[PDB]
């Protein structure tokens, strides 16, 4: 069995590289962030442009949704994160404390906390209500490429150009585990929180068993030597691994067999970001500044 993702919509409007696309947990919306300093909201099902959210003074590297689909958080080169009310487009809080570009961000499942990763080599944990920094983790010895909460928010996983993935106890900020050392460009937990998916800048994705601390699966064939490209667990139909690539394609692998099952063609630059819809067999992909578009794809499985 293989998926049959086909192009449904091309979403134009960003004037520089797209950096990140994310579906709202309720499946209604796609949010995109860009080097153009803007967040854009789009209909997940009709691709219809909804609104622009503005206020960052420099480019945005990442955006993430609260669990109720009402709030966004953005990570910017202006060294801040901003918490946004999606309905009003208003900036509710500016999260200050990082000393360099903020690269990655995520809410916990409760959405009382935000985790951030920065070029300043720290991971910060923030109170959503107050906008205050609760904890600063001296997490890494190079820029932090990704941060992600597990299923209940009890753990954070971080990755860095220093070649490490680290698992952190959210409550205490203490490191529970460190996983050659090529730069780690992306990491996230599996939906069940038992596994970690990690990208390294040697054109390799690895599935790690967190409990055992050992590599279970490797996914190759794509190009990733430069950019922090997002990767995804696709779980709505077949059990796939999804990633962008520096050869301008979306790669889809069989999680169990590690075989490439589809390559999506259409982008005219690096596919930096992919997202999987929470309920439908729908992928969003976004590309860098030769392309600047988002594409919505639909599969029967
Ligand atoms: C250096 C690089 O990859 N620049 C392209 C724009 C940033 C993309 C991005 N990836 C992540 C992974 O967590 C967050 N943001
Ligand atoms: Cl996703």
């Amino acid at each position: 069995v293989k998926p049959n993702y086909a192009l449904k919509f091309t979403l134009a409007g960003h004037t520089k590289a797209v950096s990140s696309v994310k579906f709202s947990p309720n499946g209604e919306w796609l949010a995109s962030s860009s080097a153009d300093k803007l967040i854009k909201i789009w209909g997940a099902y009709d691709g219809k442009f909804e609104k622009t959210i503005s206020g960052h003074k420099l480019g945005i590297s990442d955006v993430a949704w609260s669990s109720d689909s009402n709030l966004l958080v953005s990570a910017s080169d202006d060294k801040t994160l901003k918490i946004w009310d999606v309905s009003s487009g208003k900036c509710l809080k500016t999260l200050k404390g990082h000393s360099n570009y903020v690269f990655c961000c995520n809410f916990n499942p409760q959405s009382n906390l935000i985790v951030s990763g920065s070029f300043d080599e720290s991971v910060r944990i923030w109170d959503v209500k107050t906008g205050k920094c609760l904890k600063t983790l001296p997490a890494h010895s190079d820029p932090v490429s990704a941060v992600h909460f597990n299923r209940d928010g009890s753990l954070i996983v971080s990755s860095s150009y220093d070649g490490l993935c680290r698992i952190w106890d959210t409550a205490s900020g203490q490191c529970l585990k460190t996983l050659d050392n090529p730069p780690v460009s992306f990491v996230k937990f599996s939906p069940n929180g038992k596994y970690i998916l990690a990208a390294t800048l040697d054109n390799t994705l690895k599935l790690w068993d967190y409990s055992k601390g050992k590599c279970l699966k490797t996914y190759t064939g794509h190009k990733n030597e430069k950019y922090c490209i997002f990767a995804n667990f696709s779980v709505t139909g077949g059990k796939w691994i999804v990633s962008g690539s520096e050869d301008n394609l979306v790669y889809i692998w069989n999680l169990q067999t590690k075989e490439i099952v589809q390559k999506l063609q259409g982008h005219t630059d690096v596919v930096i970001s992919t997202a999987c819809h929470p309920t439908e067999n729908i992928i969003a992909s976004a590309a860098l500044e030769n392309d600047k578009t988002i594409k919505l794809w639909k599969s029967d499985c």
